[PDB]
């Protein structure tokens, strides 16, 4: 594809799983990728793979990190055309009792404070280049979800930024906008499918919990980024849902029994 | 004892003979309100008149232009003013596919639940200026996320929540407000008639309570106690949707990002 | 050229503005596009302009015409994978006292009820390609719009419509989605702004209810419908903004401290 | 008083603004009210003046200062029944480079952590009387606001917050809903105005981004306030927009056609 070709992209968190899926859509799109991620393993594989990336070795809530990637990109590249913010860890359930405020410190530094730090470093080079912000949220942070109420709280702050960022931005040309997907199928996710009391109906209840009957691709994320860096130029802070209808009335009314 | 958070206040109650619309005219009557229930429902409407001498019932079909011309004048006549027009009127059809519905049936429904609606709003414009009076619209949660086997439906009640924000911005300079409340699912006895008829009623009353997280349904007072609070506590609210589901629409019953 | 090369697209209101900008970005995508629009001119032009795009003279609010745009787009290609409904009338601005109940029911059968009717007749089709549908709304489903009562009203209706046919459509796996366009600059936008006291002034206001500072691009919105149609296969029931930020942020709503 | 009569609310950032007016909206439906604010704020003051109000000295930053005021609370009057959450504070316009990572975790502990620390603790007597808890987000959690990053990012954390809340504690029967208010007039207001080149300007334009005219008062969100505890019964998991209608409708939002 050329649609993204001789641009420069940025994604945190492309190691693996929707990140890589981001990465994938990118580099197919003609894109040059730059991979920041703690998550060697995944990072080192993807670019084996795709001679369009390049993987360093970033942990964006270290500034030091942050500072080199953006530096590096420019000295390798010349330019930045798109930064994807990625990187966030969900935890696994926990009930508020079994949270922390050292925990949700924590969490908010990796999933919110990440991105406001590269995202802020980004912005001088995405003027030059009229450049755009993706930012990956999540559907529970529009609706919810028990059991996380740190994540759910990070993941409303991102969407949140989100606009306050695309406002800010917008007098330079500069868009920014959020994905906010819903349950997307994984390699993790069908090993930890396999160790379930029966395999069998775990996989069917996730492919049924949203209206489409199945779940979503990392592929299906990666191609809601690439129109919003490459087609949606009159798009500036929405969230864009990757759900299957999850947030419909699927939620279905008993007005009647 | 009487109520005295609405006293001395005039209110129109269209739908308002059973069911929510009843639960709307009790809680305004027992806010100190003189109600006029506007309904073809006689029964539950002449039954709602014996039980509260503060309401008043008015035999109103709300797709008939001359109905509610006649409601309003006399609304005016025999009460001197109006302050709060409570929109209730409309029907929910029976679960059909797409396939099995017709142009002529959304045209009626339409009628029913969106242009009654917008009619009686006009008329009793003039009124509610005069009095700073508001529009309270009562729309339905499956108008913002949707519900299988209701295309028309969902459709009519899309409309009335949109159509309640341009009403806002409308009449926003004369300060008449204009807002909505969208319940999700409310226990009537109709509901409970119906679930006596299901394969395991006990099944489907179970499940009905569980389709939000608070683990019952909503009661028809709740309605009607978010609509007094629009009408005389909301003086900074306009072209809201107030929500009243029991957290339906919220991420419960849910994430699968792990399995 | 490629991205949705050998499908077949219908577009009603397709002849000028937002529809052409759709048709254009859908004949640049490799599909075949049937044209339906009442506009004779406009929309032979159009074909004439995109080989392999078709015109049928068809206004949606008549059944028969609905009938014969999907009974002769399926005689001549033997499928159908997308249906875009954009046709529909904004009025001039009216005052709420300015509206007729007749003049509104005619605004739903123009904006509401011709999407449904074309889309029931359809939908088999759209199951055995499992194609998708298209509504176009407006942002001021969503937020309301001043002086425009019935307007909004019938895009409040398509949108939560799009999302009930999402529910039903979803076992056979047809997505249905929406677009939400807020300022497109068009000529219907510019004789909009020419029964306005000051144009000029009009036009300015227009642009800068954006934060990006300019209207919209009837091309952004057709961007918009290929990638919905083409590549966003796991989305379903969705609101597409295309409004130029419009929504965000305090701004003048009232002309002249608690 | 009597709507909440014998309950017993605590009110975050009571002492002046926005809090002052819940305090004072909570006092006048009968309940007991426990204001947690700074020596600064104006919080003794209102126990001054109201015999229903009582202030302690209370930083929801400090998590010690929470435990005492849970613990005070309990041991004085044995129960608490609401919990609302309005400690916080909007930063003067700051453009992205204006912001640091530092300012904006100290904006994250006072706007965010106070209230989930706070909800945390007070959750096992708010089971116990069926209580509930409002969280006071902002308008601009939902819609963004120019120059105010990290506060908008705190309020969008607290809305969405609140819903995990609601999903969490319905359960129990606990209620957790969010007020978002707009344009409100304050002190608070008038201190920002006046960092303005031209303050009666800016006051026009705050005011005149409401299609209503005029910003709110404290006392609007009080009573929206009141509200949610005493008879929003099927409500958990909303946002109660109090804002005058701003989301509504084009307005101007660039400053001096498709490009």
């Amino acid at each position: 594809g050329t649609r993204y070709a001789g641009k420069v992209v940025v994604v945190t968190g492309g190691g693996r799983g929707i990140g890589a899926g981001i990465v994938r859509a990118f580099v197919n799109s003609g894109a040059r990728v730059v991979i920041c991620d703690k998550d060697e393993s995944g990072g080192r594989a993807l670019e084996q793979e795709l001679p369009g990336a390049v993987f360093i070795l970033c942990d964006v809530t270290q500034e030091d990190d942050v500072k080199t990637l953006v530096s590096e990109t420019i000295r390798r590249f010349g330019r930045l055309d798109c930064v994807v913010n990625n990187a966030g860890h969900h935890p696994p359930p926990q009930r508020p009792e079994e949270t922390s405020a050292q925990g949700f410190r924590q969490l908010l530094e990796l999933n919110l404070l990440g991105t406001y730090t590269l995202t802020k470093l980004a912005l001088p080079y995405l003027r030059k280049s009229q450049g755009n912000v993706i930012n990956i949220s999540s559907l529970v942070g529009a609706i919810g979800q028990a059991q996380a109420v740190p994540y759910v709280a990070t993941k409303g702050a991102v969407t949140a930024m989100t606009k306050a960022l695309a406002l800010d931005e917008s007098p330079y040309g500069v868009r920014v906008n959020c994905i906010s997907p819903g349950n997307i199928w994984t390699p993790l996710w069908e090993e930890l499918a396999a160790l379930m009391p029966d395999p069998r109906a775990s996989i069917r209840e996730g492919m049924l919990a949203q209206p489409l009957g199945r779940m979503g691709q990392p592929a299906e994320v990666g191609a809601a980024a690439v129109f919003l860096a490459s087609e949606a130029n009159f798009c500036t802070g929405i969230e864009l849902l990757v759900t299957g209808g999850a947030e419909l009335g699927y939620k279905a009314s008993r007005s009647t029994p």
